[PDB]
């Protein structure tokens, strides 16, 4: 069984690798420190965001989409296989206007009658920056990658967002979807690198059930990452959010970097606080 | 291959969304706050009510049925797998009339001979809203789902109450029922999401026997949930009731949103008090 | 598949229901309050009576049988596994005559010679209200359920007393008898509910060995129960006795209703005192 | 399956039982309280002594042999299947003369040369009171019972001692020796009752391995008794010794009565202290 | 059927006993007290030496071999299953000459060229007392016992040291080696008791991983013994060594007699200190 | 069955033994003291290097390889599973040239253009002392052992570095990978001992979540080790690094020898400091 290369014959591969192996562009918002320990995200790179169920993997990664295609005018590609394009649209809108438009059947009625809908809608999607995959009808790997690709080549996006990488739906009949996740992650790291598009992906965590878990504290280690850690490899960076919803500061969320190929600088990035009012992830002043 | 819609083309689809789109719905009775945190029970959502043995599950749940099928007139399907329809209806009658009919032989005799029974009966069951699965003789999964599907689709029920999801009774010959519970959920959640009905399901908790427990106070945690954390994912809201029956305030019960997908707002909703006289779980005013 | 009845069509079923649908039946003797938090012993239920070793379990249950079988004329079946029929009968006689018949040779000599025995015998067992299970030799589960089953349906006993539910003796070759204590329960509960007889079962306690315990006071909690809490669920009313034989009032025994399905009314029911003369547990007035 | 006797037809059996169902004779030494909670041991009765491995089941029961055949001049029958008649003889001798003749190769040499051996030997076994079974070559049940019987009928002993009731050695080929112990215990309770000989037996405890065990504290409950508790029935009394050899008072031993058919009075008898000097079990002044 | 001997007829057999009957024998080196509590190692007795990983077992044991085979001239059989005979003999040489030969490349070279090696060698191995099983290539139970039996019976060894009883290597195809360990003991203990040889066996401890552990201080308990408590019964003496390698006094080691059949005297024997220079475990003077 | 050699007949075997029987080999670089408590890395041994995530494990092991492979001219095999060959090679180069080659685009651009890369490359890998395992794609146990096996016997490496022993990827269908981490070890240990190569394996830590931990200081104990302590036994020297990146001296890392078969010398070996410029772990002087 040979695949044991010697370090001298690695010469031409180290040269290739050494030329354009990513400097600074696109820096996450909501908390500096993520930036201090990563320096934003690179094209060709694969950002991995994870956390317990219902903790803000979705809220954080959507904020970046927002900021990115607003303040720093970038073409964000959205692919939320678990929600209607109108729903994700909704979050972006309420989010943009610092409000929780879903949690308010009065505010929804409000803006539609009083006309602020058309107002907000244009002011936001006005620059034709945001674009989205559309379905809820189980998407296949190649199928998906194609459209994800169309968002990068056809529409010309800088950043693509794939929410939840477990929803596989491909060539069924081959045991333990532990490889699907693996295979998919490679195609994703492939396409990402060869097009140079910033690719942000969200994956979930296995359920420990061997101690007190995630929704109650417990940091997440590289191991706890769902999917036979093929993604802990192909992904260049890994953001993790932890918060004890049953505690005193359920809105207090710690950001932890589990990997940053680029700066190799890991650990705790800092803290954030959910604003039940704006729905935003504001930077906090904490330390335990 | 095209199906990648653009922000703008969505403006009208998103408008048609933001109205006649109900985010609130069927508010829980017993404590404002279960509402302030969860915005009521959405249709197509799975409500998970849990607690220690004999602590309130059954009663809290039953009270919700009584209000929804009365004051807010909705068809309520009841599948109380551990008691006869006459018993559950007995409680329902007692409950509606703010009296504990079961616990009183005198009151029973009474209302029977003074003709009042028939009154309370019409006055409640009159608008044909209450419907119940009947047997006690162990029900199977597809068998029950079949009947439940009937209520939802056949009778047009809006809410289906299924008390006790540990009573399985299905294809025996496959180790640990841990897979039965999980596959059941996946079917209920599925049933729920596709019919758009409101599904309130009760579950019990694994015996911690590693410290002081549930009927003695002691917060329930998402790990405490009997059934290998499948439901901890498939259900949308987890309502847990905690109380220390062996104390000064046995009837004081704490409400904890163990999870609420739709809002993400978890934590201590509030408190309620058991009224040994009416049998209702009235909202309280307390702080520990 | 219609077996889903609507409330209305149950009118008649519910009338025939509340009338002659006893919810107060067989009150306990020697301590009102047990009767207050439980409204007695309903047929079809499972009454659990536990305590530290040699602290009330036995006597209290033996007294209830004695009262129920006389003054109240019910038929009582005794399943005393750790003793012979003449052993338990000996106790009964003496117990009825407020005399420690066993701990005294002088008296056994007398009554037998002076003829008072035949008197006492006829006076206690005269009304054929007492029947027992006879053997002492390790009884198997199905082997048992069947005899108790006989007592009920064959002999017509309204009450059955199973002393010690740790003496399992069934299908050997299946790890941890923890399973045995659970399966047996499930068979008894079914037995009781279906047959409608009153089942008063005795079980012991887990030796905590983590604090000062049982023999020295210490309240018994539901967790403390032997056999992984299957019974904690299958039984409908758990009565627990506590006392400190190594304290000041070694005769003052506390009576705790650890659980009572029917009423939900839990907590300390009251107190009782041991009278070394009569061998009884006399009614007491106290508050610590 | 019938063996369900009625309490009226039990008349002639209760009469038999009531005549000579044992007052006071032979009271254990080393600690009063055992006596206060049992009143010595009766002829026909079966004393059961148990404790962890190496705690004094053997030292206690040998002290009684001593006292009994010395101060109260009774014919003690000894059957120590795990030690040479000369070894058990040794303990009795050193014991009698308040010394640990085994633990002293100097004291052994001493008395043999200086002539105190013949002295002690006569002064003790002088009254031809002690008698012993002889072998180490595995003894069968009937085989054993016969000799044990010969000690009661042939030699005319008041008290018989059978050390360690696990060493069965009988009709091999019948699964789980759980019955051997059971069967044997019956023959033993039989012969004991029908001859009227005091029978003291020593049995060991199962190994809990579910918490901190025996040699480190932990009282022994009736359950922990090795052998499918057939012996917790046939034996009339059950003495148990507990001591934490890894503690501060490894010589401090608590006596606990797990049963006393006669006085039914159980619990903690009191305490004792090993005298590393005399090897005796002296009464102590303690309370925890 | 007669075999019931009488006290008196025994006088001569008992005399012949009390002399040329050795109760002391082969005292442990390293701390008087292992002796004061156990009176040395009797022949036909099973010595159990245990401790945390790399804490001293091997060394304590090895030192016993060196003294017994030297100063008290006895034939010592060594079966060190985890090291070559040259290694064990290397230590033995180093040890005898109060130097750590292994840990010194200079000293090794030395004694080799200055001819001293040959001296130390004769001076030690000379009286042909040291014998060792040889291989490293996994030994089977009857295979090893066979060889061990050889040393005892063939070579006439008095003491057999068998290091590490977890290295089984026998009839594989029967779940959990827990039965291998137990059946091995039963064979060694048997081998021991019948040949009258002294058997010192080493075992390791189950990983507690439930608190602070063994190499950090933390008393070993009879439950901590790896191998389902078979050895906790079959061996006659259990010598355990405890030390906290991560402290101020890493080399201070505590001696605990976990059990000593022959005497019953258990507890803390004493302390010893590891001398990084001589490599010996010298007796200390300490008190915590 | 003779395979029992006598000490004497081993004279010659023991001479050829102590001579050219290295006990000091391959000392560690950058912190004398590791070398003091371990006398380096003997061939055939298994060196365990662990720590909190991102706290020294990687760098320290990467530095040892770098030194061993140059200044000392040994052959080193790298089995870095979480990185590509050009990735780890990139690190090495930069590491050798005390420059953060990865975290800096400007420099990769330079050296490649200014030709300094070819220089650096030849200077580091010139002597063909470096070889790697190539894949990234989940390697199976037997699949691996074989390649490492190749490096040793085929390529002649004196040292092999296996980064991350949690990336098992072997025979799936056997509960708890706890078994996997143990079996793999056993195969590596065997591999090492038999082949004679130096095996330096990296493994991570159990997240205590019971106190303040790893990322914040806290000493690592042996128990803290991932994979139920099979390694804690199979490995011959465990090196643990501790540090507080959320404290005062985030660069001061402590080096603890958790275990060292060979010498037994355990405890804190010393300290080191992280230099953000060089990316190295410089030798340090300290005492807290």
């Amino acid at each position: 069984p040979d695949g044991v290369v010697s370090a001298l014959s690695l010469r031409e591969r180290i040269r290739e690798h050494l030329s354009s192996e990513e400097s600074v562009g696109l820096l996450f918002s909501g908390c500096t420190g993520i930036n201090d320990k990563t320096l934003g995200a690179r094209g060709g790179e694969v950002i991995m965001v994870t956390s317990g169920s219902g903790m803000g993997k979705s809220t954080f990664v959507r904020q970046q989409a927002l900021q990115w295609g607003t303040a720093m005018g970038k073409k964000v590609g959205l692919a939320m296989l678990e929600e209607s394009v109108e729903e994700t649209a909704e979050d972006l809108i309420g989010l943009h206007n610092r409000v929780r438009l879903r949690q308010s059947d009065s505010l929804k009625r409000e803006i539609i009658e009083n006309g602020k809908f058309d107002q907000w809608f244009d002011e936001l999607f006005g620059n034709d920056t945001f674009h989205l995959y559309d379905s809820f009808a189980e998407a296949e790997t190649d199928r998906l990658l194609a459209k994800l690709a169309y968002m990068r080549s056809g529409l010309g996006c800088d950043v693509i967002i794939l929410d939840h990488i477990s929803i596989v739906v491909s060539a069924s009949g081959e045991s333990d979807e532990r490889k699907m996740i693996d295979n998919l992650m490679t195609k994703l790291k492939g396409f990402a690198k060869s097009t140079g598009v910033v690719l942000v992906v969200i994956c979930h965590l296995k359920n420990p059930d061997k101690g007190k878990a995630h929704e109650e504290g417990r940091p997440v280690s590289i191991t706890d990452l769902r999917g036979s850690g093929a993604l802990r490899q192909l992904s260049d960076t890994i953001i993790a959010l932890e918060r004890n919803q049953q505690g005193d500061m359920p809105n207090l969320v710690l950001v932890r970097i589990l990997k940053c190929r680029f700066t190799g600088d890991t650990g705790i990035a800092g803290y954030m606080e959910y604003n039940k009012e704006t729905g935003w992830l504001e930077p906090s002043s904490y330390s335990g």
